[PDB]
């Protein structure tokens, strides 16, 4: 009854696609309101270079630069 063991190593899994983020070409961006009922008045951010994106104080809406958003990464960190 020993038969040769199938390794499958395949597991999908899909934690969403869909994150509140916005693409910016500006490392200061002037954020402004949310989603949901989130909101707040306009105010200055700025991106951290050695992070690549920035999440608001205020809101849960995530800002990240075009350059770390582009790359064909796995950028997992939807939902914890």
């Amino acid at each position: 009854m020993r038969r040769q063991p199938k390794t499958r190593q395949e597991s999908a899994r899909m934690s969403i696609e869909a994150p509140e983020t916005v693409v910016v070409s500006t490392w200061k961006v002037a954020c402004d309101g949310g989603e949901g009922a989130l909101g707040h008045p306009r105010v200055w951010l700025s991106i951290p270079h050695e992070t690549g994106f920035v999440e608001c104080g205020y809101c849960d809406r995530r800002y990240i630069h075009e350059s770390f958003a582009a790359a064909k990464l796995e950028h997992h960190h939807h939902h914890h």
